[PDB]
């Protein structure tokens, strides 16, 4: 049982190749938000590991990290200081935002609302080892 302990937005990037970092331009990696817009499309880091299991076939899955995507003023670090950029994170929005404040983006019900393929406006890259997909799983 390693589901998503949480019903995030939308969903998230999807690794394919092991030990690759997570690299990007200033106001890169912004995802496109639904109720947003780009002018308030501001956010920070987050990542989750979906563990491995084996099953009766004897068959273990082999399985990588996927990168997870909060809006600034909402999410486990909501109110973090406009700038922590930790090892192995980097803080992101897009060059509208302020990000001196919570964004006016939130609160969404999953009764109504299933997961949503991510996806970067065009300029964004994809860090080696990384490609988005977010099949209506996060």
């Amino acid at each position: 049982g390693n589901t998503i302990p949480h019903y995030s937005w939308f969903s998230g990037i999807t690794q394919f190749q092991k030990g690759r970092d997570f690299k990007f331009s200033d106001g890169q990696g912004v995802p496109i938000a639904f109720g947003v817009p780009p002018s308030e499309a501001k956010g920070y880091w987050y990542r989750h590991s979906r563990r491995s299991f084996k099953t009766a076939d004897g068959q273990q899955k082999q399985l990588l990290p996927r990168w997870y995507f909060y809006y600034l003023g909402t999410g486990p670090y909501a109110n973090a200081s406009y700038g922590e950029s930790l090892e192995g994170v980097f803080w992101v929005a897009n060059h509208q935002a302020d990000t001196s404040t919570p964004s006016d983006v939130s609160s969404r019900d999953p009764t109504t609302q299933e997961a949503i393929p991510t996806r970067f406006p065009p300029g964004t890259i994809l860090p080696q080892g990384y490609y988005v997909e977010g099949s209506g799983r996060s």
